């Protein structure tokens, strides 16, 4: 769909088989989800944002269902305070800005 | 214009007679800008992101240009490490996301 920007850009996902909200972040390079379970091997990293730096689990690879669009691709999961989706997965669901 | 997301999308602003480059981030409520010595009331604000929060000062009516489209409205000043154009100005400039 078209998505206006007077709320916030918010969708379902699934991800590792579980429903949880995102928000459609075109200033994250990278997607972070917050603490959870999820199946596969994984690497520690550290990703920094507006605030600091933060240690996350870097998932390669992983399925994921955006808004009704796959993609399968890293997902970071750590202490991030919102579910976001970045640049590395819009790209993969063909998302563009447009004014 | 459509911007792709395989690189961030940055854009040329004007704002205090400054021109600097800046996110286009629909993850970002507000806009935040670089440090920079802007006249005029504030009032202090804490916004917050991956790591934590920073301390930034809250500009009312500011007026901004962005990738050549006028706008009008609130700027955070402060340490942020990218200029980030929020959802308060990209709705003001008609931008949309679209998949
Ligand atoms: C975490 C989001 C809910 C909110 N942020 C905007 C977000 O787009 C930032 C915007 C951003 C961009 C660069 C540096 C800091 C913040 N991106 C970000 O944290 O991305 C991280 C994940 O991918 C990596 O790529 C960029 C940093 C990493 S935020 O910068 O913290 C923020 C919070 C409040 C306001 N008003 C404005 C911005």
């Amino acid at each position: 769909p078209q998505i206006t920007l007077w709320k916030r850009p918010l969708v379902t996902i699934r991800i590792g088989g579980q429903l949880k909200e995102a928000l459609l972040d075109t200033g994250a390079d990278d997607t972070v989800i917050e603490e959870m379970n999820l199946p596969g091997k994984w690497k520690p990293k550290m990703i920094g944002g507006i605030g600091g730096f933060i240690k996350v689990r870097q998932y390669d690879q992983i399925i994921i269902e955006i808004a009704g669009h796959k993609a399968i691709g890293t997902v970071l999961v750590g202490p991030t305070p919102v579910n976001i989706i970045g640049r590395n997965l819009l790209t993969q669901i063909g998302a563009t800005l447009n004014f």
